[PDB]
């Protein structure tokens, strides 16, 4: 009676698909305007003049269609849909310097993507700082589910912010040591903000509940530079997803999610009636805000009174210090898969923070280099120029897979007190460990039978006083044809280098590839960077720096 109806919650979506004939068509107008999101007006770039962005929803199997054009004046652009597996149809994953040119002002690209897997996720912006200026949205899979429940309230997206505009920032955060500094937050793109002279301006985001129900809300942490703690005071929640795959359900009083991630919870409304509050907390080990306890908004019962603020008690679980993920035993996807990494290839990608030049900038540097590529050369063009191409620069941050269905095990490791959200293209990868300190291949043990599976997780880290450092290591099979981009999912740590590209089957990219797809739009940038000063890319060290993306 569903539209995936002979398919259900234990289909291995990896190896099957719906098959619907149906095409979810967006346009997207990609524009330079101005919003006042918790009362205060700022400079944001948006997709058709919304934040968040227009939700895409579509079935699981079917096929996606999204006509971006862009309006603003002085940036590229390139979308990407985070999840997406993009399985042969790497040249649609919206990677500018890896799979695009940026796409310029007056142009347009269309993506074409199926559906296969299903739950929650977002596209952003892959250009730059773009997507942190406000240029993201929902993807909503319609698909099984692990529990069951009564109403989907769709995206819940808990960001940063200030008044400033990243890009206005971004000059200092390249030559400060230290992290950045935001005012404030936003729950599905709305707050209240105090002002110098305790006026209150703006809107706190709000839902209502019919008591007896079950919700469902499909949160995502869009933040640039912030962990969040996600909890409900005096509910429950349930996850029952963690990125693209559902899991056993289990409950909880809080959702620690780092940039990237998504997790799906269920709350029932089961309460008194009553106003209680919504809290998005940045945790203060890996984020800085003015304002770490003012990011709430309202949930408000039938029955609850009018106009009126929650009086709750925030859920007494500890510290709003470390930044964590829920722990491997958690995380137990329902789809049961294991890590078969017998005769993997063995990888390891230190994590750095490095100055540069006489200014300097601080650069990150992940597998030994600060990622510098060419938005206006493309990996994907260089292959076709070149299809046996062997002479990768250092720069370039490459790692390859070249064998059909064989494994890497890659290890991401730093010796610094920072911990960092990683993200994988093309792929779900295995997470077999996660820890904190040296990492030890003598004593690490890795968890091979069903291992949380997702996206995107975090490179845990000790505080200075545990003496820093840690480590996560992830495997998945070369499954997938393409160049994927593994990097840190903190939009100023990628700009900044923190990138890898993997180069995966090789040999096998003219399964994919179009020439006129990837000419057309890398022909428009061309023709934009004759006339546009913000049409060639910053490489150099006195100014911003952009890693390529
Ligand atoms: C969005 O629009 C603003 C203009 O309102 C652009 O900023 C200006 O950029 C020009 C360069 O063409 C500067 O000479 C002006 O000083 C800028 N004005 C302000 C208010 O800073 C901005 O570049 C646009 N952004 C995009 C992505 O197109
Ligand atoms: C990033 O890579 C580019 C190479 O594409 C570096 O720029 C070149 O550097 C040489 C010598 O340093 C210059 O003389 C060339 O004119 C530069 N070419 C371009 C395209 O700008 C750049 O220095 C690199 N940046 C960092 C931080 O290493
Ligand atoms: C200012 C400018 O050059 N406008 C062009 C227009 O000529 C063209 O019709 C359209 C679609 O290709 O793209 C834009
Ligand atoms: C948050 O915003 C999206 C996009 O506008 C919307 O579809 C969704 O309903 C919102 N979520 C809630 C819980 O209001
Ligand atoms: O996806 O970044
Ligand atoms: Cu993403
Ligand atoms: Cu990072
Ligand atoms: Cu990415």
């Amino acid at each position: 009676n569903t539209p995936w109806q002979g398919y259900d919650i234990n289909t291995n979506y990896y190896e099957t698909i719906p098959q619907t004939n149906v095409v979810r068509e967006y346009w997207f107008d990609i524009v330079n305007t101005t919003a006042a999101l918790d009362g205060v007006e700022r400079p944001v770039l948006l997709v058709n003049g919304q934040f968040p962005g227009p939700t895409i929803e579509a079935n699981w199997g079917d096929t996606v269609k999204v006509h971006v054009t862009n309006r603003m004046e002085n940036n590229g652009t390139a979308i990407h849909f985070h999840g997406i597996r993009q399985l042969y149809n790497n040249q649609m994953d919206g990677v500018a310097a890896l799979t695009q040119c940026p796409v310029p002002p007056n142009s347009s690209y269309t993506y074409v993507w199926r559906a296969e897997e299903y739950g929650s996720s977002w596209y952003h912006s892959h250009f730059s700082l773009q997507a942190w200026e406000g240029v993201f949205g929902g993807i909503l899979i319609h698909g099984p589910s692990t529990a069951e429940y009564d109403h989907d309230l769709g995206m819940v997206f808990l960001n940063d912010w200030s008044h400033q505009t990243v890009d206005e920032m971004y000059q200092s955060v390249l030559e400060s040591q230290n992290p950045p500094h935001f005012q404030t937050g936003l729950i599905n793109g709305s707050n209240i903000w105090v002002t110098a002279d305790n006026q209150t301006v703006g809107r706190r985001f709000q839902t209502e509940f019919v008591p007896g129900q079950r919700y469902r809300l499909r949160l995502v942490n869009a933040a640039m530079h912030t962990h969040f703690r996600f909890s409900i005071d005096n509910h429950d929640l349930t996850v029952i997803a963690s990125d693209f795959v559902p899991i056993v359900p289990f409950t909880t009083n809080n959702v620690p999610i780092g940039m990237g991630q998504r997790y799906d919870i269920i709350v029932t409304a089961n309460q008194a009636p009553d106003n209680y509050w919504i809290r998005a907390i940045p945790q203060s080990f890996c984020s800085d805000n003015a304002n770490s306890d003012n990011i709430k908004g309202v949930l408000h019962y039938e029955g609850a009174a009018d106009n009126s603020d929650p009086t709750s008690t925030k859920w007494d679980y500890g510290d709003d210090i470390q930044c964590l993920d829920f722990s491997l035993d958690e995380l137990v996807p329902w789809l049961a898969l294991d890590a078969d990494i017998g005769g993997a290839q063995m990888a390891e990608s230190d994590v750095d923070f490095t100055p540069f030049g006489d200014v300097p900038l601080y650069l990150w540097t992940m597998g030994g280099n600060a990622l510098n590529i060419s938005w206006k050369d493309p990996t994907l063009q260089q292959t076709f120029e070149d299809p046996d191409k062997m002479d990768w620069k250092a720069s370039q941050g490459v790692i390859e897979a070249a064998i059909p269905n064989k494994w890497t095990v890659l290890v991401v490791q730093t010796d610094l007190p920072v911990p960092h959200p990683i993200h994988l293209h093309g792929h779900d990868f295995y997470l077999l460990a996660q820890g904190f300190g040296q990492f030890n291949p003598q004593n690490v043990t890795l968890k091979t039978h069903n291992p949380p599976r997702r996206d995107t997780a975090l490179m845990t880290a000790a505080t200075p006083e545990n003496g820093g450092g840690g480590y996560m290591v992830i495997g998945f099979p070369a499954d997938n044809p393409g160049v994927w981009l593994i990097h840190c999912h903190i939009g100023f740590h990628a700009t900044e280098g923190f990138a890898q590209q993997i180069v995966e089957r090789q040999s096998e990219f003219n399964t994919f590839f179009s020439e006129d797809l990837l000419e057309n739009t890398c022909d428009a940038w061309d023709e934009y960077a004759k006339v546009n000063p913000y049409g060639h890319q910053y490489r150099a060290l006195a100014g911003p720096y952009e890693s390529g993306i």
